[PDB]
């Protein structure tokens, strides 16, 4: 895989952003996770870590998996790369977000997200308590 250049128009939650990708604003869904939504415990909590990792980043990166790039709600589907650092392992890291919707040829990065969710969930962390 490989990572292409993109902006931040707008933090949306926990796990979708407004980018500019290409010169054209799309909406990205992050691949392989699922933060709560806003009005759901740690939702807001997932919303402010996703808003500070990328509106901070000197440089946002989009990586494309090898299947689907665009799913039913014309969402693009991407790894997302804040200053080198994938936002959709960080928020698994720190128990903001569980590894879901694993579909394949889609999941290049599952077990790097899996071996994420397991210490999290060791230390207890946000959604593991
Ligand atoms: C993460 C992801 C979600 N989706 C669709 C499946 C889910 O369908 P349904 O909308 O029919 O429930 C929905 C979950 O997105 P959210 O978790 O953002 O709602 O997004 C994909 O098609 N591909 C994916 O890689
Ligand atoms: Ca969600």
């Amino acid at each position: 895989l490989h990572k292409e250049p993109a902006t931040l128009i707008k933090a949306i939650d926990g796990d979708t952003v407004k980018l500019m990708y290409k010169g054209q604003p799309m909406t990205f869904r992050a691949l392989l996770v699922d933060t709560p939504e806003f009005n759901e415990k740690y939702g807001p909590e997932a919303s402010a870590f996703t808003k500070k990792m990328t509106e901070n980043a000197k440089k946002i990166e989009v990586e494309f998996d090898k299947g689907q790039r665009t799913d039913k709600y014309g969402r693009g589907l991407a790894y997302i790369y804040a200053d080198g650092k994938m936002t959709n392992e960080a928020l698994v890291r720190q128990g903001l977000a569980k590894v879901a919707y694993v579909y394949k040829g889609n999941n290049t990065h599952e077990q790097l997200l899996r071996k994420a969710e397991a210490q999290a969930k060791k230390e207890k962390l946000n959604i593991w308590s």
